């Protein structure tokens, strides 16, 4: 299907105000390590001043912290969602099951990722690299897709609607229920993950 809605939607979504680019790239990738990220480490991987920092994030407001404030979520997270992702010891979540497909390539690791069918509830996985999917099981495996919302919290108008599927076909009758969703689609594991790699090459274009 058409895909530009897609991610031009969720381009502006995330790069809301500059810097956003820049800070997801890091803040990912020392989220990857399993622990939770201060924005003093951040400012100093970025060589910004704190205060720029917490700017940036204010705009995020599906961010999630910690007791302490420090940083446990922004794509890939430390709680508990229905999306684990993997990296090397480690288990993190991620908000949705594009989530999973975008931040290996952002953070330069094969990621495992496992999940639930959200209409059958049959176990599903697969190994994500930055270029390429692997054991996908069951190998029809779909994703649903809505058209995310600009100014809305992109967590609650678009993650919150894009799971994994155990098929196209079972997907597809899922859909049937779930109308007045705007741009529902139902595409392949495949389909996603080539909308996410169309979505990282542009947000990363972005970048200093
Ligand atoms: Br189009
Ligand atoms: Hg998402």
């Amino acid at each position: 299907m058409k895909l530009a809605p897609y991610i031009l939607e969720l381009l502006t979504s995330v790069n809301r105000t500059n810097g956003t680019a820049d800070l997801l790239v890091p803040l990912l990738r020392e989220l990857a390590k399993g622990r939770p990220v201060s924005r003093t480490t951040l400012a100093g991987i970025l060589d910004w001043p704190a205060e720029r920092v917490a700017a940036v994030l204010e705009q995020a407001t599906s961010t999630e912290y910690d007791k302490d404030g420090n940083i446990i979520g922004y794509g890939l997270t430390l709680r508990e969602t229905s999306y684990v992702f993997e990296i090397d010891d480690r288990r993190l979540y991620a908000w949705c099951a594009l989530s999973t497909l975008i931040f290996p390539a952002l953070i330069g690791r094969t990621a495992r990722v496992s999940s639930h069918c959200a209409a059958t509830g049959a176990p599903v996985s697969l190994t994500v690299s930055p270029s390429e999917i692997q054991a996908v099981e069951p190998a029809g495996m779909a994703v649903s897709l809505v058209l995310p919302q600009e100014a809305a919290d992109v967590r609650q108008s678009f993650c919150c609607h894009v799971h994994f599927f155990a098929s196209v076909p079972t997907a597809e009758d899922w859909a049937s229920k779930h109308q007045g969703l705007e741009g529902l689609a139902i595409v392949s594991v495949h389909e996603a993950f080539g909308l996410g790699q169309e979505f990282n090459r542009h947000l990363l274009q972005t970048m200093s």
